């Protein structure tokens, strides 16, 4: 059999939650296949169809600062680490669906929020009133799955195929941060009343939703230099959207105004306190082996406080 192998450093370090997939684009497909073979199994997919699928997915990501092919693979890798360290908790179909969902979750992203598309009156806002881009991302996933030689689930029954596409749809839609706030509240109450039940499919859906938020935001769980450098790419997009909001004669929110760049450290602080820390806190409560994500989030929260006190530059 042909078994994907990684260099010695990558082989060890890919198992760590804070792994950076590196600047070599051409290695990312191999890194993804390796993660599928270990998290799912070498018999989960035909290698030729998976490779064809990977390259078609890559081609439908755009040359944008942040919401790009590197983000897709980075998000899948965070999902890999969660699956590997919680391997008894997930099903055959969930391992198949969830790495694919992560790879595909920002397909055809142009670097603009759902809000910009609504204000711009983009056709996608007419087609999908809520979770606009996320419904677009899923649609793009269905299109690619339906290309000749791209049915990577061809061995699944009709009913299993439908289940996995439903895992992928719900996982992709969960990456709408607007939905995260409600989902985390429900999970927090369920955990704290001791009512959360992983044998309940509506509960599994919420847990996978949280996992998808955690994976999508995972730049806050990297080592500080990766965290800081990724934040430049995030803001590069936010500021381009703010420019576009100004062009429509609309005041952009502060995070999207390139003139407000000196307030970034305080905005980061607000984001760690309102979104990130609660997210990885609730995830750790449910999946205790995800602890390193929360530990690394607290470490970066401390780093942003050092930037605010003038003991670090950005
Ligand atoms: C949507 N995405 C991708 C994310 O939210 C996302 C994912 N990963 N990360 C790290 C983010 C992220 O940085 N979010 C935020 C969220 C709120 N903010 C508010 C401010 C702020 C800036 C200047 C100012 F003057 C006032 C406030 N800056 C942010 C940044
Ligand atoms: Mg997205
Ligand atoms: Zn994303």
């Amino acid at each position: 059999l042909m078994q994907f192998t990684l260099p010695v450093r990558l082989c060890k370090e890919i198992e760590l939650f804070h792994f950076d997939i590196g600047p070599f684009e051409n290695m990312w497909p191999g890194i993804f296949v390796y993660m599928v073979h270990r998290s799912c199994g070498t018999s989960c997919f035909e290698l030729e169809k998976l490779c064809r699928f990977i390259m078609s997915v890559k081609k439908n990501y755009r040359r944008v600062p942040y919401h790009n092919w590197k983000h897709a693979v980075t998000v899948a890798h965070c999902m890999y680490a969660i699956l590997q360290n919680n391997h008894t908790l997930f099903t055959d179909l969930e391992r198949k669906g969830l790495l694919i969902a992560c790879l595909c979750h920002d397909l055809d992203h142009r670097g603009f929020s759902n809000s910009y598309l609504q204000k711009f009156d983009h056709p996608l806002a007419a087609l999908y009133s809520t979770s606009t881009m996320e419904q677009h991302h899923f649609s793009q996933t269905v299109s690619i799955l339906q290309l000749e030689g791209h049915n990577i689930f061809s061995t699944l029954s009709s009913s299993e195929y439908e289940q996995v596409l439903e895992i992928i749809r719900k996982a992709i839609i969960a990456t709408d941060l607007a939905l995260y706030f409600g989902n985390r509240k429900q999970l927090e109450e369920m955990y704290q009343t001791g009512s959360l039940n992983l044998n309940n499919q509506s509960h599994r859906d919420r847990v996978i939703g949280l996992m998808m938020t955690a994976c999508d935001l995972c730049s806050v769980t990297k080592l500080w230099p990766v965290t800081k450098l990724t934040a430049n790419d995030i803001y590069a997009e936010f500021w381009a959207e703010g420019d576009e909001m100004k062009k429509l004669g609309i005041q952009p929110i502060p995070m999207m105004d390139r003139d407000k760049k000196d307030e970034v450290p305080q905005g980061q602080l607000g984001f760690y306190n309102a979104v990130a820390i609660p997210c990885y806190t609730t995830l750790t409560q449910i999946l205790p082996p995800t602890e390193p994500l929360l530990k690394a989030c607290r470490d970066n929260l401390s780093q942003w406080e050092k930037v605010i006190r003038g003991e670090e530059t950005a």
